[PDB]
């Protein structure tokens, strides 16, 4: 990988299934990449639900996806992070992909029957998404995307557009590939029922307060979840120690559920300080997306100086 | 009617059909609004068919519609003449008009729906482009648009997403009108079938070399006419009127009227193509026009842009 592009939601809620997969990859992305590691918080997405979204908030979710990931790993200072409209030309790029995209290959995406299966008005947003993800790619140049083993089929259509466009335009895009964590865990939430995602009820948060992380720690159930979140936050050597004994009266449950929030916590304390520092001083995140605007914005402006002219645009 | 957005295909093929028809229109909303005529070569439109447009063609031929249709009347002088690619911020607007639109209403749209009836490749930019055209319309709170009667569909389109968009963030774009052009003749080919068409290419163009021109009047059909259609659009009534009666009493014949026909016809043009020629030769001036008409336009689309950010609530950089 030379660049790399990872989208982020737009929100402030952040598990630990996010942190223990992803963010651990992208800060790792961060660390072998510098400037080259292009964080994307996608902003535009939020509109594809027209009713459902709220534009009252939209911007304070925003600027609270970019504290959170920061605080959970992701250094200004290092990497590139900036906020997707900040960064207009990739919706121009967007158009010229749109007719580029043959319409049966938007409307069998998995995502999009099933979206459009669960509503009773079809949003065009809902089908065209798709589109704008890999015009956010491609205009940036990026030949690496992680995503998640559900997500792989918009990285599919992006490659399909790059070699059209190269085809009838001339090389001008890599064909990026998808970058999958099969080594991070799956984390299962904390009711054995399915996995952890904002979605369902599902989740610890880096930041809930420690009341309420402990209530879920109580309330799990049995098989076996206790030791899975355990062997996460604790030494192997503590760990093996008391799964032996856990079948027996020298060790029983409410003492290993204290050995994991403990762990727990303190694994996620540098997180919990960097937010609050970061709450303190809002300007530094502001000034981070700034900064990131800048580099992203002139990369893709020389894309689409590029497309204008192998187009055939007149230039001014 | 305070400001129009009007709609120029990008090409320098321009017909007496187009000029007999809109383009005396278009002259006279430019005498009308001013620099509140706002006039869009719409270059995007020819990236809708992918395999088919060529690239290494479009530039020029964006360049020459512009010259055309300055030649045809279009002032820049008193009105905005612009290329739709100059001024980008209506693609941004454009997925947010995208997010706001069902996609029934798209697939529904007469001329999405022809050309899906053909085993030819249904591109999201033939489904798509309705909404490209509505945020073109918006960004520049035009009220008002000069179309065809086969598309006034889009119109009906803008508006919707118009008031769609006014409900949920608050008042924001006026809900465009279509102005029609009745009063305009429907110009028949030289064929003498259907109407003249550029497609059909049964036509008569305003730069056309004069003996192509003369060529087509001298094989004008004529059963046992288009011509004295063709000789109305050009000639006073008083040598028309007298020309019939005389036509109808086999006194002047066929040869007699195709020659007053082409004599008024390249008078009529003349100054067209003078000014073609002028301006062929000063290719500056066609392409400051266009620079100034995308300054002036931008600096609306601008502010608009920035009142949509604000009210769908994004994070703005700052």
């Amino acid at each position: 990988m030379k660049r790399v592009l990872s989208g982020i939601q737009p929100s402030g809620e952040i598990h630990i299934g996010n942190y223990l997969g992803a963010i651990k990859q992208w800060v790792a992305i961060g660390e072998k990449l510098g400037r080259d590691a292009f964080f994307c918080i996608v902003d535009y997405h939020a509109l594809t639900n027209p009713l459902a979204y709220d534009p009252s908030t939209l911007a304070q979710r925003t600027f609270e996806a970019a504290l959170v990931n920061i605080a959970a790993g992701l250094d200004p200072e290092k990497v590139t992070l900036f906020v997707q409209s900040h960064v207009p030309e990739h919706t121009e790029l967007s158009w010229v992909f749109t007719t580029l995209t043959p319409l049966g290959d938007l409307t069998r995406m998995t995502q999009f029957k099933d979206k459009a299966s669960k509503q009773e008005t079809v949003w065009s947003g809902l089908l065209m998404y798709p589109v704008l993800q890999a015009a956010d790619i491609l205009i940036y140049k990026a030949d690496t995307v992680p995503v998640g083993e559900d997500q792989v089929q918009h990285i599919e259509l992006t490659r399909e557009i790059a070699r059209r466009f190269n085809h009838l335009f001339g090389e001008t895009f890599p064909e990026p590939q998808a970058l999958l964590n099969p080594e991070a865990p799956r984390v299962p939430g904390i009711d054995g029922k399915a996995k952890m995602s904002k979605s369902l009820g599902n989740t610890i948060g880096l930041l809930e307060p420690e009341e309420s992380i402990w209530q879920k720690i109580q309330h799990l159930p049995d098989d076996t979840i206790l030791f899975t979140y355990l062997s996460y936050f604790a030494p192997k050597d503590l760990v093996e120690a008391l799964k032996e004994e856990y079948r027996k009266a020298g060790v029983g449950t409410y003492v290993v559920k204290r050995i994991l929030f403990d762990h727990l916590m303190e694994a996620l304390r540098p997180i919990r300080e960097r937010a609050e520092a970061l709450k303190k001083d809002p300007d530094y995140v502001m000034d981070a997306l700034l900064e990131g605007a800048k580099r992203a914005r002139a990369v893709a402006q020389a894309t689409m100086e590029e497309v204008r002219e192998k187009v055939g645009l007149l230039l001014p």
